[PDB]
């Protein structure tokens, strides 16, 4: 038993980070087959970055522009393109250490393991959901950008994720493999913030699962509820509504317990009105909402 | 910006798992060179669970009876001993994926990364500390024995833990490499029970300076506090006692943010009094104590 926030072991990711440089910045870069991925911002001055026109910065410059390493060999670039807000680097030579792996595009609400990159070596591991808001609360320094997240699916890497930029909040956007942001930001130093963030209530209710099947049962009551008068509620305190389809993806849990997930938003429900009476819930004072019903039963069964 | 429980890539681990099987006990292994460490208690029978003798049931096995497996490979027994709780499994291979490595023994408050392992197959990372109890609390399902916690500071990975048993509390209790026990734990299911667990001071203080150095500022006060007058309030919530060594090792981020480490602790101390009155540290609720002074650097 216990219930912690876990990434996916990184190994398979690790083996594919390169350094990226295109004359003084440095980041990070994807080395799957034959192509270096990363962000298109990379070809940008200091002052390209305030109004870049990067169809003109791109065609300004040539593969030798590129310097690519992994670990301490040179990679020869011999093609450059752009796709959105990407730049591929065509190399000489296929990564041995390719995955079998697709490129994935996440919905709000889903999760991922981020492999947080500087100067293209792996430094760390962690999980993060892609907020209703189209952020991720990462933990990035300068020269992350090029960090990727991913999911793994037996053997199959499903990348997600590319870091681009943190806002003025501290939380952090990218693209998905394709250069395509989520959420409705650009790759330019320009005046960007977050839209009010929204709570992820099937992940909440995921969670309260967890908190039971540890043994953490105090917050329970004999009560049910409807979506409808539920819903309002959730409106009233910033949370997703909850859809039918939520409530199925919930079945397993609502099973294994013999909690009903309307039960259990009756527990919720008195949460957000009454608050949890200075308790906690599996060593947590807030409503946790970055674990989805599959994490919860990937660690607890 | 950001702050978040970040472990170690798991890589150099990944290629070190292999699933060890005994009788109908199959677990987790370390293939480091040409050895397999795992728990001792992986040749253990359903009446060897209370009282076992380990020399006695050791000696009755021979090579084959232990069946090592990295992914499809069978690895090859020619050597088998123990040390302390920890079963050293000779083969006939040394692992090519052998990364530079170091067996290290942590004190409480230390952190590493667990790579959660079941049928030699890794399942997910996280960073954990060692209480003060000598427990960490972990995410174990059974099959988990012999996954490993470690940390990788320069490219050397420093092997710390290898996981033996969940208490009755739900907490976890195992080894360092050398097979010694954290703790006053032993390697059979008679009665044990966890010391009272206590909060990490130095982490919390840690913690709060990098609260700061994110740029939050509402829990400071104009207020300092003596060290001994501190641990006469803290002891009183169940923190550890903040010794002298606690207070030197704050020095570098007291000097970063420029707060003094008895002000902080002044701000601690307000902080155990008051709660946090509807507000957050870091996106907690709680004040957290399993980041250590060198967490907190090497992420911010
Ligand atoms: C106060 C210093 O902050 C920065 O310059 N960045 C760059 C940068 C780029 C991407 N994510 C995070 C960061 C942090
Ligand atoms: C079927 C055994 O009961 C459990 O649920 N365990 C075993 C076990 C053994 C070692 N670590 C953790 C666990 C969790």
């Amino acid at each position: 038993s216990g219930f912690r926030k876990m990434a996916f072991p990184s190994g398979k990711v690790e083996g594919c980070m390169v350094q990226v440089t295109c004359g003084t910045t440095t980041l990070n870069g994807l080395w799957l087959d034959d192509v270096v991925y990363c962000p298109r911002h990379v070809i940008c001055t200091s002052e390209d970055m305030l109004n870049p026109n990067y169809e003109d910065l791109l065609i300004r410059k040539s593969n030798h522009n590129f310097l690519v390493q992994a670990g301490n060999v040179q990679l020869r670039v011999i093609g450059h393109s752009m796709q959105n807000c990407v730049l591929k680097l065509k190399v000489d030579t296929a990564n041995p250490k390719t995955p079998k792996y697709k490129f994935v595009r996440i919905q709000p609400g889903q999760t991922f393991s981020v492999l947080a990159c500087y100067n293209g070596s792996p430094s760390g591991v962690y999980q993060c959901a892609m907020r209703p808001n189209f952020t991720i609360k990462g933990s990035f320094l300068n020269g992350s950008c090029g960090s990727v997240g991913f999911n793994i699916d037996y053997d199959c890497v499903s990348f997600c994720y590319m870091h681009h930029m943190e806002l003025p909040t501290g939380v952090h956007a990218g693209t998905d493999l394709e250069g395509n942001f989520y959420g409705p930001f650009v790759d330019r130093q320009t005046a960007q913030a977050a839209g009010t963030d929204t709570t992820i209530t099937v992940n909440v209710l995921a969670w309260l699962y967890a908190a039971v099947i540890n043994g953490d049962r105090w917050f329970l009551n004999r009560f049910t509820t409807t979506l409808n008068d539920f819903n309002l509620v959730a409106m009233k305190y910033n949370y997703e509504p909850l859809t039918q389809d939520h409530v199925d993806i919930l079945g397993p849990l609502s099973a294994q317990t013999g909690i009903a997930v309307l039960d259990m938003c009756a527990s919720l429900k008195e949460l957000l009105q009454n608050g949890m009476n200075g308790r906690t819930i599996l060593g947590s004072a807030l409503l946790e909402d970055e674990f989805t019903p599959f994490d919860v039963v990937r660690q607890c069964s």
